[PDB]
């Protein structure tokens, strides 16, 4: 049977599922880990045990313990990315979409979801692999990993929660798909890896750590980049969060071992129920448990790595949409509410620089203050909120990308940049908002091809040309047509610097992505709160 | 006679001078103080003691003793500005232009001339009061003070040369035109001060001395701000470049006495020989020898005078020119020239920020560079030239001033702003140079009403509106006439900030001038040098 593939682990039965009037075959829910349940709980994960029989591959696992966002009940524009089965710490299974018939050998991509290390899944609608499977011929899996406590709780020289063991999740289910893609009918010689926001930071992550380089060939990220200063904390700000974590549920404190069996014992949303209040600063665009830089998964710090290339030299192709600010300061930062056109107050916009960047110092904050604000028109309530959007956005995506794309690309083999900049036909979040994070998932993974979905032509015609980039990128290392009649997207090099816009209209090639703010926050804001 | 005018200090003989086809009384050279000359080298200067006899006013008197430039032989451009007489310690006099027939009692305006407080003239063609005192009937006079060494010297302490008496120099002929000028036909409740540079500067000055408030109605200054950074020094910095241009001439050191007595012996020329080599760093835009913040002409530091109202509240009418920063950089910075474009390269752009911001430790040379360099054009030679230019001018002339008036607005009694920025017909210097320091004084002297001098029609137009404004506010407190029918120049307030173009063209009103770049080194680099 077309159904049933016989892997390394066991048997494994799957489904045929429908898909733009044709059929694709999807193995939903295969295990890749041993649930990491009880004495596991925070440990590395081990490899699932072979199994007999067949496993039934038809339906969706459930989804790791995390926070439920709760801000807009109803709302689709939320409830969307909440988790859409139960939730359960046994939650490590991965999805597979395969062409019909089975191909022989084709192009991999194995997506890798965000969710800020605290949340996320690979069974959302946004995520449904069949469309690009099907259109594109390529097999697509979607991973899954811990997050939260459960995937990143660090105290730092303990074997029992040695930090990053999300990270390590991420990195087995590429080693299944490594060992066992091939039957398939997935080539694992060239497995693309591509994900966005904490996603994207993963993908690079996965670039950097010496253990992961050998799983996987290519890599696409999306708004998301390794040194984003919300990716990552130091071995001993994630042993202080632990710390505090148990403090907040009462845990003996005087050991790893007590503090650890402690919170083993405690049931999960107890875990999640106090994870925000380790925080260490009144801060926007911060998560609790996040990669620990440790000296093992990443052998030295994220900067010195990339100086010295010490990564995966490959291709890339990566890139941001135009207002990363936007979702983060709805949900956090007063003044902007999800109903009004947020215009900013001067007295909100000081609060909301403040929020933003929390390890500044009054100099820094004046400094960023300065930087954006037009003194001609000051009070300007839009100026003010579109300035918010692109300092959080700056200091937070877009510049940490565009130092790691110009820093990679001295020693790799072939770099793409992208600016996604489309206008949604269809608004579900306010206007004021723009084009938020996430949007771009929609045509990456072809939703505009669905009538009942409602998009433009345009977008339709806009889905297939990102998700046919993405997949000749993923194929050959270019998302460009060999001889085409296209507009060729350029290669983007440590001199010209160039990319595209990626929107509805004629492709156009601009340079040097907001280097006038990046320079700010690259070389500027740091070397003046190292000085002060 | 009408030529004969007999005042408190004696009998004065003037002589007829043509003018526009017509005729007004010119008074020249008339003495104000004893000669400042031997052991009175360096010492406040005394009242001229009363002559028997005709004082021979019919000729331009001695200008003081100073630097002379001697960088372009022939140029007219730099030619015009050298001292246009014999030099002479014996150097205070002053100058009067009056309306024939004699007034009875009108509007006097007196003129302080420029040059950096190491320089100036009374007599150079470009500041022939003729044209004004004729054509806006008001009796024009021009003073004259020590500059360089001779009127700065300053040994806090000591009462041989305790600094600022080339600011007493200016007092004292202010003295006396209070004094006398009723003889002239001038009314003393009524008198304009004004002058340019450190002309402008030392107006500013007199509205800040209580010894010096009293003497004068109204003030005008142009491009000089008494709080520009190269216009004062503390007592110690004066000091130390006492002591250090008294080590150049081999001076005995151990006592102001016995420096004060060597400094007397030496020749004029010989102070000027050494005169710039005391300046404390490798600087553009710097004076040797400038007024002290003594605690007596000037009570307290500026800044706090300026914020506590401490100055004589009146009406002001000041304003700038766009190119501020040219001439200095001409003289002074690598990569400029006179007969060149002078495309500045990015190597050259970042030693001229370093010779502009002196006082600059390496984070506040990286916060200027980054202010005003096009990061996605970092290598356009007329954008670096230009950005030059904005830096010297912004820092050194149009911020201080901008600060000054926004301070003084809180108390005074009526601001007037203007933005000189017309493009001569007739360019004597490169084009690069734009707007030069300078070009407003040809039309505010009115120089193009006479035909033999080339200007257009339209800068003729030019020159008469300017001189209206300034002598109508002289006479009045406000630029504009009464009940006129052109466009009304408008009052500046603390809170709208409004200003006017100075140009052939109808005139624009717009606000808050160059605030962009005025918050940056008014508020923003002095926190960023005092933090670090
Ligand atoms: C990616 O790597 C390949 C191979 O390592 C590079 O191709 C080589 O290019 C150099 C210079 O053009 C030639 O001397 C070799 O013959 C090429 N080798 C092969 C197998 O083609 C290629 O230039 C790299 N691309 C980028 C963007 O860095
Ligand atoms: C300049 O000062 C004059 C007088 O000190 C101000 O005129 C006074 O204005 C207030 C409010 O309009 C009145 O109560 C007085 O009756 C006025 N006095 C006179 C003599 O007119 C004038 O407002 C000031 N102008 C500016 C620009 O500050
Ligand atoms: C990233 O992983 C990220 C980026 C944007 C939002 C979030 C919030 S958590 C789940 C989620 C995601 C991944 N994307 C969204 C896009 C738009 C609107 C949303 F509500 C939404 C949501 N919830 C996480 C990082 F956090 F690293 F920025
Ligand atoms: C000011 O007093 C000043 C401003 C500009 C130049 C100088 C140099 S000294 C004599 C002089 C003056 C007053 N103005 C000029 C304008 C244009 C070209 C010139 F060559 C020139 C000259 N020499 C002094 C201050 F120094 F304070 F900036
Ligand atoms: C797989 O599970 C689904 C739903 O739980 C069920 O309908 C289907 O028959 C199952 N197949 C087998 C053979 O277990
Ligand atoms: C004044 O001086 C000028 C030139 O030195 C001379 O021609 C003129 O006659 C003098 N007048 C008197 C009366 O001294």
């Amino acid at each position: 049977s077309e159904l049933l593939v016989n892997t390394k682990s066991g048997k494994v039965m799957g489904t045929r599922v429908p898909v733009l009037s044709s059929h694709i075959s999807a193995f939903l829910g295969i295990p890749f880990a041993e649930p990491p349940v009880g004495n596991m709980r925070f440990r590395r994960p081990e490899p699932k045990k072979p199994w007999s029989g067949v496993w039934n591959a038809s339906t969706y696992p459930n989804n790791c313990q995390q926070y439920v966002d709760e801000q807009f009940p109803g709302f689709s524009g939320s409830e969307m990315w909440n988790p859409n089965r139960e939730m359960s710490e046994d939650c490590l299974y991965l999805n597979i979409w395969v062409p019909s018939p089975r191909p022989k050998s084709t192009t991999v991509m194995v997506w890798i979801y965000g969710g800020g290390f605290y949340s996320g899944s690979s069974t959302l609608d946004v995520y449904n692999g069949k469309y690009l499977a099907y259109t594109e011929e390529v097999v697509l899996v979607s991973l899954s990993y811990r997050v939260g406590a459960f995937g990143f709780l660090a105290l730092h020289g303990s074997q029992e929660a040695p930090g990053n063991v999300g990270l390590l999740d991420q990195r087995m289910a590429l080693q299944w798909v490594h060992d066992n893609i091939q039957f398939f009918g997935g080539d694992p010689k060239t497995v693309t890896i591509f994900g966005e926001s904490a996603g994207g930071a993963s993908v690079g992550m996965h670039i950097l750590s010496p253990g992961s380089r050998d799983l996987f060939r290519r890599a696409i990220l999306q708004s998301g980049s390794p040194n984003c200063p919300w990716a990552s904390v130091s071995v001993a700000e994630g042993r202080r969060r632990a710390v505090e974590l148990g403090r907040n549920l009462n845990c003996n404190l005087n050991s790893d071992e007590e503090l650890i069996h402690c919170l083993r014992e405690k049931k999960p949303q107890e875990l999640i129920d106090v994870e925000w209040n380790v925080l260490p600063f009144d801060s926007i665009f911060r998560f609790s448990f996040v990669p620990v830089i440790d000296g093992e998964f990443f052998p030295t710090s994220l900067e010195s790595m990339l100086n010295s290339g010490n990564f995966k030299k490959t291709q890339i192709l990566l890139g941001v949409n135009k207002d990363e600010g936007s979702f983060f300061l709805l949900y956090g930062a007063p003044g902007f509410s999800k109903d009004s056109e947020s215009k900013i107050s001067r007295e909100d916009f000081m609060s909301g620089v403040k929020l933003s960047v929390p390890h500044a110092n009054d100099l820094g904050l004046d400094a960023v203050t300065l930087q954006y604000t037009d003194w001609m028109d000051d009070n300007n309530g839009i100026k003010n909120r579109d300035g918010l959007d692109d300092i959080v956005g700056d200091h937070n995506v877009i510049c940490p990308l565009m130092h790691f794309v110009n820093k990679y690309t001295k020693f790799g083999n072939g770099t793409y940049l992208y600016f996604f900049n489309h206008r949604a036909s269809n608004l579900v979040w306010p206007e004021w908002m723009g084009v938020i994070h996430g949007y771009e998932i929609e045509f990456v993974f072809g939703l505009p091809l669905v009538k009942e979905l409602n998009y433009t032509a345009e977008e339709e015609a806009l889905s297939r040309r990102i998700m046919h980039y993405w997949a000749t990128f993923a194929k050959t290392g270019n998302p460009n047509e060999p001889h085409s009649q296209e507009s060729k997207w350029p290669l983007f090099t440590t001199k010209e610097q160039k990319f595209i816009d990626l929107n509805t209209e004629p492709m156009k090639v601009h340079q040097r992505l907001r280097v006038q703010m990046c320079v700010f926050w690259n070389q500027f804001l740091p070397k003046l709160l190292n000085a002060t």
